[PDB]
């Protein structure tokens, strides 16, 4: 109950929320049924529209007008945005030449350049080129400022997840807004876009920019705009706030447009009806820039033009129905559409079985347009699991499709021709970034980056210390003229041991055999040299990874590879090797098929053993440095050391062997050599973070050998592929993956076929950033290169997406 019979006189769009049941005049007032009686009359004026005309110039102020063309309007801060153009012979901002903004050019009393975030819903990356002819203001921002070819959203590629990631620098799993609808079992409550539920603070985790700003003495405008406030009035409201006195004036502002998403849903991304919404957004940008120019702020304010997600072609007829797969279809609740999430109708149902639901959804139809996953099995690059609001069963829906429970759900609740929410690597989901202003670079292209990075930059732009987030601070320094954040490499926590030969063969009782007894003085000194690190400059190109937690580990050198061998996990944390373009692939000789060799540098008590793998009927083993890429028959013996062995499901060994036997050499040939770092990952609680050993849920039967949840590889080469990987003078090129270590290949529908037909496709789905691997391993890579640390941070954030 509000008492809506106070007044908004002189409080229109007040910045501090006065508290119920005083009546409100800020702009959530609408969403709470709490506006003062006179809010519309006083705060939402519309008379005479939004543009000065020649006849209004010098008018007598009339306070009923929506905006003013009277002589006193600039000092009152409420002219129509085109006032100077119409009434003072000025040029529209868009008609002026691009002029570099080397320093902020701010009115007196401005302590720092303001930041305006101009967010556009559903603005697909390719609109920048395809609509260029009708968006002159946006094209000027883009060509004059700093821009990327596109910006990668987070998954799911929906509005609230992406805008709140923008505001927090957090993955949806961490901020809590994991979809446009959710259930929180702990709260026992449901969240929807409609409804008033979404306004409860309990949903919204992390620390959004406006709170970061306010805690550190920087004032913010509103970020949420009521749907009934027209765009022209949101712009005027921002410009009015910008004429407040210095002690009252915000430094950060946001403007939000429901378009072009709104029309894209109706008309598809490139429907003829989409030209007009693009024109209208551009005109709104024009109003802001002309309003800034009137206030002498157009060379003072940093503007960020950013989208939340793109838009794909999606129709009613491209819908998969769970009722075509399950019989029990009425025992589930599906969160439907461009993703699926499944849980039980009743938690009083003890008969509900995830495993049978998954099996009933797996490769059941030959052209099936969705794939089921337990959420812990989703590609780690989605970071979509560590939240109670994300249901254990997930469906990744093919682009251009929907999933629904039953057909009646689609015609008792055709219309739409566009939608979004797919995998965030999908081209049609990519969105836009432009930064324009004194702090951004001039006429600069930057590579595509992820929207989780922007929070740190926005904090830099405003002199704020960012709250802890998923960005990599420094990775976007290259966007900025000044206000760079000069990151420093994290300190190594554990220093390695460098063991020599300390154990006689007979001290080992591992139940291993190798056929390796086959006796020179030239070749005697050589082997010694290799075991002491003589080839290490070839195989370890970017220094040793730093271990950023407390543990016990050994560096082991070999002719063909170097490893960091964990005494706690009984296997390498990392294995590093370089494969030149000219390298030869060989087979595992017949006599060496089951060969495993004790490592006389490492104690029996810190070694794996062969017996465990023999007794474990489900578990086999593989090798991190592949025997197939041995430099010589003699070097090959090194690859069979027990210190190179790792636990692997037979089904996973199909993947791993094909990667090691065929793909590494392919990459070396295409990229002119590669450096490979491979190792295990343990993420049993699916939080994206290295497990401690007391979190491991599975071991090789009857042993203390932990079973990895995933295997990674980082594959680096020279960006200038005329230079070999091992003699690269300039920037690097990387691709990485985090393959799930699964006992079946049920994820791959074509896995009964030869590996040449499915393995590479799996690996692409599980592409990863180096930084993803860093979080999962507590390692820090690229410690010793020629390159600046900011560049390396950019490289560590790169994702190879394999889109056309
Ligand atoms: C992306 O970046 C983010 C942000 O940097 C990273 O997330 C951080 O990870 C940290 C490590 O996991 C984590 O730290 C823990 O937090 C506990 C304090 O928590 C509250 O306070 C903060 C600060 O204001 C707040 O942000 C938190 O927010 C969560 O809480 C609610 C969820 O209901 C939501 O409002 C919000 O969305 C957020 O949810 C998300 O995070 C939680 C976990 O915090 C998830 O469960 C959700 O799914 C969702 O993802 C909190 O309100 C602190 O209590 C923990 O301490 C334990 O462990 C330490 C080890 O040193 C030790 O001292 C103790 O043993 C202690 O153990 C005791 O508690 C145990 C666990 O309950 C118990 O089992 C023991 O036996 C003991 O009693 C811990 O420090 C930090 O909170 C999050 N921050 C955020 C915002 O998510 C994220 O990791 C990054 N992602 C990647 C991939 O890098
Ligand atoms: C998205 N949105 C809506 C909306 O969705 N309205 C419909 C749901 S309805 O049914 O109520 C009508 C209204 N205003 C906004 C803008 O919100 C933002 C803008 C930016 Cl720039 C950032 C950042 N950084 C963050 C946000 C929020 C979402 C975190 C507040
Ligand atoms: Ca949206
Ligand atoms: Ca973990
Ligand atoms: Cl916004
Ligand atoms: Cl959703
Ligand atoms: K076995
Ligand atoms: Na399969
Ligand atoms: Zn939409």
């Amino acid at each position: 109950w509000t008492a809506t019979s106070g007044s908004c006189k002189g409080r229109c769009f007040e910045l501090q929320e006065v508290g119920p049941p005083d009546c409100r005049c800020d702009n959530l007032c609408k969403s709470y049924s709490s506006c003062c009686h006179d809010f519309d009359e006083l705060c939402l004026k519309t008379a005479r529209g939004w543009e000065c005309t020649k006849d209004r110039c010098g008018e007598v102020r009339n306070e009923e007008n929506a905006c003013h063309c009277s002589e006193d309007c600039l000092s009152r801060g409420d002219c129509c945005t085109n006032y100077q153009v119409v009434c003072k012979g000025e040029s529209h901002w868009v008609d002026d030449d691009c002029e570099e903004i080397k320093v902020p050019e701010c009115p007196a009393g401005f302590v720092r350049p303001p930041l305006i975030i101009f967010s556009v819903d559903g603005f697909r990356a390719s609109y920048m080129k395809k609509g260029s002819k009708v968006m002159p203001n946006i094209e000027k921002l883009r060509s004059c400022g700093t821009h990327a070819p596109y910006m990668r959203p987070v998954y799911p590629t929906k509005t609230f997840p992406n805008l709140y990631t923008l505001a927090t620098g957090l993955y949806p799993e961490s901020h809590g807004i994991v979809g446009n609808s959710m259930y929180d079992p702990v709260f026992d409550a449901s969240f929807h876009l409609r409804g008033r539920e979404k306004f409860n603070h309990r949903w919204w985790g992390g620390q959004p920019l406006w709170i970061t700003a306010t805690k550190q003495g920087v004032r913010a405008g509103t970020f949420f705009w009521s749907v009934s406030i027209p765009h022209e009035r949101r712009i005027l409201t921002i410009l009015q706030w910008l004429s407040l006195p210095d002690n009252e004036r915000p430094s950060v502002y946001a403007f939000y447009s429901e378009q072009p998403d709104f029309s894209g849903h109706k008309y598809g991304p490139f429907g003829p009806e989409m030209t007009n919404p693009l024109r209208e957004i551009d005109k709104t940008v024009g109003q802001l820039m002309d309003g800034l120019k009137q206030l002498r702020l157009h060379r003072c304010v940093n503007v960020i033009f950013v989208g939340d997600h793109g838009m794909e072609d999606v129709t009613c007829d491209r819908t998969e129905f769970l009722s075509n797969y399950l019989t029990n279809v009425d025992d589930i609740t599906l969160v439907p559409g461009t993703l699926g999430r499944i849980r039980a109708k009743s938690i009083n149902n003890s008969k509900y079985d995830p495993k049978t639901i998954i099996a009933a959804l797996t490769c059941k139809k030959p052209d099936q347009h969705f794939k089921p996953y337990m959420k812990q099995h989703l590609p780690k690059r989605l970071h979509y699991a560590n939240n109670r609001r994300i249901e254990d069963i997930h469906l990744l829906v093919d682009r251009r499709w929907h999933v629904a429970r039953k057909p009646l759900d689609v015609y008792k609740k055709c219309f739409f021709q566009g939608d979004h929410g797919f995998d965030n690597k999908v081209n049609s989901m990519q969105t836009v970034f432009v930064g324009y202003g004194p702090t951004f670079k001039y006429r600069t292209k930057v590579p595509p980056f992820e929207n989780i990075e922007l929070y740190n930059v926005m904090c830099d732009l405003l002199g704020l210390k960012p709250a802890p987030n998923n960005g990599t601070h420094g990775s976007l320094n290259h966007l900025l003229r000044t206000n760079t954040f000069r990151p420093t490499m994290p300190d190594e926590v554990s220093r390695p041991n460098y063991p020599g030969i300390m154990y006689l063969q007979s001290e080992f009782d591992l139940g291993c055999t190798c056929d390796d007894k086959v006796e020179n003085k030239l070749e005697e000194l050589n082997k010694r040299l290799h075991t002491k690190g003589s080839t290490k400059e070839r195989h370890l190109l970017y220094g040793r990874p730093a271990v950023l937690y407390r543990t016990s580990y050994d560096i082991l050198y070999h002719t063909d590879f170097e490893s960091g061998y964990s005494e706690i996990f009984l296997m390498p944390l990392w294995t590093s090797y370089t494969i030149s373009k000219q390298a030869e692939v060989s087979s595992i000789p017949e006599h060496l098929t089951n060969c495993v060799r004790p490592d006389v540098r490492v104690s029996p008590g810190f070694s794996q053993n062969c017996l465990a793998y023999k007794n474990d009927k489900q578990m086999s083993y593989g090798f991190l440095f592949p025997p197939y890429l041995s430099s010589s028959p003699e070097a090959k013996y090194d690859a069979f050391l027990v210190t190179n062995m790792v636990p692997m499901y037979p089904a996973f060994k199909r993947v791993w062997a094909y990667f090691q036997r065929v793909l590494v050499k392919k990459y070396a040939s295409e990229r002119n050599g590669v450096n490979v770092i491979s190792g295990p990952i343990f993420d049993y609680n699916y939080d994206g973070l290295r497990d401690t050993e007391d979190e491991i849920k599975q071991y090789v039967e009857g042993s203390s050998i932990p079973v990895p949840t995933h295997y990674y590889s980082i594959i680096t080469s020279c960006l200038d592929f005329t230079q070999p990987a091992d003699k690269c003078d300039g920037p690097l090129s990387v691709s990485s993956f985090i393959l799930p270590h699964r006992p079946d290949n049920d994820e791959s529908c074509n896995s009964s076929e030869d590996e040449s037909k499915w393995v590479e496709e799996l690996m692409k789905m599980h592409t990863a950033r180096v930084r993803d691997i860093e979080h999962l391993t507590g390692l820090d890579f690229y410690r010793k290169t020629s390159r600046s640390y900011s560049e390396i941070l950019t490289l560590k954030t790169y994702l190879h997406t394999y889109e056309s």
